């Protein structure tokens, strides 16, 4: 995963 906006995952768990 080379996504920089992956930090938003914490908002779904």
């Amino acid at each position: 995963e080379l996504l920089e906006l992956d930090k938003w995952a914490s908002l779904w768990n």
